[PDB]
């Protein structure tokens, strides 16, 4: 229980520390392609792909700092990063929708509408991934509660390819019983939040998997490849 404990902060630390808040955030617009859907802005797919790469690095940064994570082989490391990375950026962006304006903010500000998303890049995907958002609100999940729940997204041996599974379910475990006692604890006069939270993952790999389907589509819009943190990711 002590230990416990002492997981929750250091996990709650990390994502702070690699995840601003929305309310920590100074917003700022752009206009472009702001009032009609186009098939794809490349100011925009060139603004959002950066910001996309410097969330990866966050991420990574993120996973480094989880308790036994790089006490994995470093190849292990790698596969779950690769495995993950698409739905924790889903997560993350998802958790920085203002349901009031229908805008997405990224970690330096930047507020899109959600026909300035569809036009940097989520294409089709675009109005599906903002009802996600929109159905994450009820939850009122905290940062700590996010942190967890990414963690929990990343540390899993189910993923392909993994040298030691049994070595990545026994780090899992006590970030599921963190979770469970963290949200009981917040809430406790409503039990399901822990099982709701916990069937999101299941609808974040639905998002990443129709992320990457995006993908393969939008590297035929743009000029040249996509950035390289990004394609490691997608393979
Ligand atoms: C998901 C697919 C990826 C698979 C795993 C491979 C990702 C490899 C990431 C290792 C990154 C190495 O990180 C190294 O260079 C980064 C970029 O100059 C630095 O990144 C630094 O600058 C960034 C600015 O963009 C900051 O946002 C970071 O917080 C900061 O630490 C690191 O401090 C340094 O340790
Ligand atoms: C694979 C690829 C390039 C193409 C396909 C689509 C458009 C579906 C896509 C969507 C994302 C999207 O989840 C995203 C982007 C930037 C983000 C920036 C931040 C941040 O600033 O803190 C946080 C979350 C983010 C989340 C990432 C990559 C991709």
């Amino acid at each position: 229980s002590p230990q416990l404990e002492e997981l929750i902060t250091k996990v709650s630390k990390a994502h702070q520390e690699t995840f601003p808040s929305l309310c920590q955030l100074g917003k700022y617009t752009t206009n472009s392609s702001a009032d009609h859907r186009v098939q794809l802005d490349l100011g925009l797919w060139d603004k959002f792909s950066e910001l996309a790469t410097k969330c990866i690095i966050k991420i990574v940064e993120f996973a480094k700092r989880l308790p036994g994570f790089t006490g994995l082989s470093i190849a292990d490391q790698i596969t779950l990063l690769k495995a993950a990375c698409l739905d924790i950026l889903m997560l993350r962006i998802c958790t920085r929708y203002t349901p009031e304006q229908d805008t997405m903010t990224f970690s330096d500000g930047l507020t899109l509408n959600r026909t300035q998303m569809h036009n940097a890049g989520f294409g089709p995907l675009t109005d599906l991934v903002f009802a996600f958002a929109g159905q994450l609100l009820p939850l009122e999940m905290d940062d700590t509660e996010t942190g967890l729940l990414s963690a929990i997204c990343l540390i899993c041996g189910d993923r392909m390819d993994l040298e030691e599974p049994e070595k990545v379910d026994k780090l899992q475990e006590p970030l599921l019983e963190a979770l469970r006692l963290y949200a009981r604890r917040r809430r406790p006069s409503q039990p399901y939040m822990f099982p709701r939270m916990l069937m999101k993952i299941t609808d974040l790999r639905g998002i990443s998997t129709k992320g990457a389907e995006r993908a393969i589509t939008l590297k035929m819009e743009i000029p040249g490849p996509m950035p390289p943190l990004i394609r490691e990711m997608l393979e």
